[PDB]
């Protein structure tokens, strides 16, 4: 075996407690090099002639160059060191602790994860884990009140192809007046973007954070769409702006006027004195030059101290959670007191950071419980959409992601196709039905929970920012209502399905030739297969009966049934079909 | 090229700011399959279109399986993405990023290190990089005050062989009186195990947190012993037992006494009441079943706030900093909160935890300076004392270690031979004093903060706890003088050369036949080289010139000059000889 392909360190994702008692841990190695993956386990104050605790790791998935091991330790003494037995396909066997690797146990040392905090178990929502999210865009959802459309509003029609500075009327009224549509659809959350006072259609520029803009309603009136929505079964996550203010807000109009005798000089990070020119800002702000958005320095306890009070003041209006903006600009000691913060005014409320790389650095338990997962987003665009992957290669970047954080945080990833800053995912599809289709199986299907982006349930389709943000399709006749009719099968089953929602996912078939991608969510004694043909040609295939998953199996799609011959089961699945085989139990 | 033995990660000790604007990074591979390492980078927001910025990264370092590589990247912006160029010997060229390896550039994606914020940048007091730190173990220093002397105070004698319940009358007005010694032998700083009120010899199990011990003395002689140190050049640091109280501790007193009508039941892990009887314990105790030791409940935030006032009382005395007992069994919040009050009290106060094991999780910056570094003590007592590893382990161990944490950290590691809780050195090395010389003179010479445990300067032995206790020889007829004198050259000589305190470490030569170790310690254009001939005869051997050092060297310990013949120096090594070459500059 490859020693040096071999991986473990007691933290991170590798190693984290599930419980005050049990420790989950993870050990790589080159795929095909380890067999048998056995941990060797002890409180860290026993004797040395105490007999050491087994657990068996099993293989938890295989990427394109490793394979993935997984234990679980029962640590009643919540201190334990522990050393791993890898034995290869020869049955060359060797021991792998903090030290090395060595053929002695003593000589490779121990691991130690020093103690388990209560404290410090990474614990989310419940909810969170069976959530169906929806996101809306505000200012192109529905305009329910025009008598608060901005001036220069463009018609509201199928048509629209939106320009960085279009307005339609968008408002928090319209959300009310279609909440029916959004419950017929089976959504629980609800998602916004930015509704605080600012003057652009999309609003990340804020120019009051305690105030609803005056385009999109008032208080009294979100606090209705607050309550309207509860008592149809659909929670509330607001969007919070918290890297960057906009030009307009108070404390920075403050510097703009009184510049360095300003109180607020230190919230921002200006370069020099006045303030500014033209774009050419002497300050800095979101991306480059964006003269709207100047970055709070959130490093500053009284900026700290506002944005806090923010975050309180929304949550007294009844909200459910946040969905942190460029959370990965922001300091890490502001999201670990905001997390403290949140739930200890409500211990529900749900915590999304918006970042578009590998996250594990916030995934930890201290401060998100989620983040917006383009990771996920990426490998469904580049197998469903454009395929550049096939199958194999799916399943690998599908694994190497899961492994990226503790299983809490993979649990409740948001699984978003697109958003309001990509292009739609039809239009990725190259306006290919089958395949969009395909894709959203996957993602009703798979661990983590779903974010639908407003009006691809109906068909909606667009080129990125701003064309993606074009007004909702109301039109009955406009609306691809066989899609919907699709969402709302694949959203009831997933609320039916154990499995689907806190079940665990494993790997079942990957064939790069066929490009058949299949994977088993397994809960308890339930098991659902989901098999995927991603291919434009009719195939079949045999596939293993899933582990200790039983003989009968039924496609709960189309009623069929299907049953396992000598431990195998026969499909045929028609171009771009999907299949979700219930267990039975 | 193996693939499968490459690592990065863009956080932890592989990626992390040296400065607001200076991103560090490190990347390994099997050791020998990549010739060039270099990174291309840039904003996180560039075009497309912009060329990316290129960084050469150096080989750092090599262990037994792989190669460091390690390069400094400039970002002005504070945010920046990045992808590896990797060259194998061949001239095979493969790019590495996020989202895996590939020929093509844009298909290995690129790694991104969100945002640099100067709070996050681990910064540590400028001092503790060139201390040389004395360890007392005040009960058995010395006896300045014989008034004070615990019941049953035994012979302080060289032939003492202490029991687990012994005294000898150690106090704080014994380190007054020895102050000049201290100050003679060089040292720059003490490190006290607990001297808060406490019934037993070593004081783990505190009574009273806020007051001196009486054996020990007063306040007024605490302050006595801080003012004379500190006018002598000699800094304070004391042991904080924040993980468990003594069970004579005012909250635990009450626990026993009102059970569960005691408002302090929280404070600690009872399991149910009555509490204690005897050695069977039904509390949480440091180890396993010690009564006199109940482990506090540091989350509690009553227990956290009663500490911080701890800590804020001592620190008003003037001390220098805290040595953080058992620190890894205490919550991560209380060490990043503890760290804020710490620094905002004293910024030049430094925070050592005492950890055994990989202790990363506590060195990326929010919460220790340093640990006191047991990994440096395996290593050094495997090569120079059991004699268990040859040269090329050693250094191998070593560069492994160096790369466990980031610079900042390991630059001042507090490197230890042995501790009140192990056997001496001299005893390690079956009191052989060739050897125990060797180490000490490695000791003096690497990278990290040398910790000095009372006693071994004069030739003292003994097995583990309590036989390494022994009450301090002061009779110089019974010192060994030749090692003292020793001592004191080495730590001149560690004062004088900027490199040995200041300086990066890397490996110069290492030979398993030989058993010869070398490495270099370098800082601008100083460059000193260190020769460790650890084998007992006579050798002579040739080691190129150290890079870019120049040709003309001295050894600083014997006055020898050497030039070098055609870059490379001829060494004659005596029996465990060691050499520290100056390059002059
Ligand atoms: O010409 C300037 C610009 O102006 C307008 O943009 C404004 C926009 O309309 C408005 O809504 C707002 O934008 C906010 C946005 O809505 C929020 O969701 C959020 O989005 C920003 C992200 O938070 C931020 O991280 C970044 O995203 C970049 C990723 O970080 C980066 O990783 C990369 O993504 C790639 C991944 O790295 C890779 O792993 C994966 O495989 O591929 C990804 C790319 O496919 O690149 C991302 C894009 O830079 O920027 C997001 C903003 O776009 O915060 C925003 C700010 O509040 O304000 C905008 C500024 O005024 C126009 O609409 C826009 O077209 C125009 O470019
Ligand atoms: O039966 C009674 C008991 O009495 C004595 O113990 C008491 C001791 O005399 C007294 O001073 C105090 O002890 C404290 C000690 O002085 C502090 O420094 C500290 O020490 C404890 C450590 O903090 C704690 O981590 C642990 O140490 C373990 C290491 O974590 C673990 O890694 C492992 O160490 C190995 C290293 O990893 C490796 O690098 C090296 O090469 O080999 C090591 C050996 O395995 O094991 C360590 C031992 O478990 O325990 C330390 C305590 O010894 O905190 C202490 C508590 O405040 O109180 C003691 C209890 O009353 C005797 O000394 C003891 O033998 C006897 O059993
Ligand atoms: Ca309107
Ligand atoms: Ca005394």
């Amino acid at each position: 075996m490859l020693l040096e392909a071999i991986f473990h360190e007691a933290k991170g994702s590798y190693a984290y407690p599930i419980s005050e008692t049990q420790l989950r841990v993870r050990l790589r190695a080159k795929k095909g090099d380890v067999v048998r993956c056995e941990v060797l386990y002890a409180d860290r104050y026993a004797s040395p002639e105490e007999e050491l605790a087994h657990a068996l790791a099993g293989k938890a998935g295989s990427d394109e160059r490793f394979d993935y091991f997984e234990a679980l330790l029962e640590c009643s003494t919540k201190r334990v060191k522990y050393v791993f037995l890898l034995t290869g396909p020869q049955g060359e066997a060797v021991y792998f602790g903090e030290t090395g690797f060595s053929a002695e146990r003593s000589k490779a040392g121990v691991f130690q994860y020093a103690y388990i905090h209560r404290s410090e178990v990474f614990t989310t929502p419940e909810w969170a884990k069976e959530a169906v999210i929806y996101q809306i865009f505000p200012e192109r959802f529905a305009n329910g009140d025009p008598s608060n459309d901005p001036p220069g509003t463009e018609q509201w029609a199928k048509d629209a192809r939106p320009r960085h500075d279009s307005f339609y009327g968008g408002d928090l009224k319209g959300v009310i007046d279609r909440l029916p549509y959004l419950e017929e659809l089976g959504v629980t959350a609800l998602y916004f973007t930015p509704i605080f006072a600012s003057p652009s259609h999309h609003k990340y520029d804020t120019a009051d954070y305690l105030a609803i803009d005056p385009q999109f309603g008032d208080l009294p009136t979100f606090r209705r769409l607050v309550d309207e929505a509860h008592r149809r079964g659909i929670k509330i996550i607001l969007d919070a702006v918290f890297n960057h203010a906009g030009d307009q807000f108070f404390a920075f109009r403050d510097v703009l006027q009184k510049g360095e005798q300003s109180r607020y000089k230190d919230w921002f990070f200006i370069e020099d004195f006045p303030v500014s020119k033209t774009s050419r800002t002497n300050y800095e702000t979101f991306a480059v030059q964006v003269p709207a958005m100047p970055k709070l320095r959130t490093e500053n306890p009284e900026v700290k101290e506002y944005l806090f009070d923010v975050a309180r003041f929304w949550m007294e209006q009844g909200i459910d959670g946040w969905r942190l903006n460029v959370a990965n600009e922001v300091d890490h000691a502001f999201w670990r007191e905001f997390r403290r913060l949140v739930k200890s005014l409500n211990p529900d409320a749900l915590i999304v950071g918006e970042i578009w790389h590998d996250a594990s650095g916030w995934l930890m338990g201290d401060q998100f419980d989620s983040v917006m997962n383009y990771l996920f987003r990426e490998s469904v665009i580049r197998f469903f959409a454009t395929g550049e992957i096939h199958a194999e290669r799916f399943d690998a970047e599908l694994t190497r992601a899961r492994m990226l954080y503790p299983e809490q945080a993979a649990q409740g990833l948001w699984n978003l196709l697109d958003s309001h800053d990509t292009e739609r995912f039809l239009t990725s599809c190259g306006g290919n039905e089958a395949k969009f289709r395909l894709a959203v199986l996957f993602q009703m299907t798979y661990l983590g929970t779903p974010l639908i982006y407003y009006g691809d349930e109906i068909g909606m389709a667009g080129a990125t920012d701003p064309d993606c943000r074009r007004p909702m399709i109301w039109e009955e006749k406009e609306q691809n209502r066989g899609l919907f009719e699709f969402y709302k099968e694949l959203i009831r089953l997933r609320h039916r399905l154990a499995s689907l929602t806190r079940g665990n996912v494993r790997s079942w078939h990957a064939d790069k030739q066929a490009n058949l991608y299949a994977f088993v969510r397994t809960v308890q004694d339930q098991h659902v297969g989901v098999v995927l043909n991603n291919r434009g040609e009719k195939q079949t295939v045999l596939l293993q009966v899933p582990e200790s998953g039983g003989k009968t199996w039924l496609d709960c799609l189309t009623g069929e049934e299907v049953h396992g011959k000598q431990g195998q089961l026969k499909l045929t699945l028609r171009p771009y079909q999907g299949m979700i085989l219930w267990n039975g139990r």
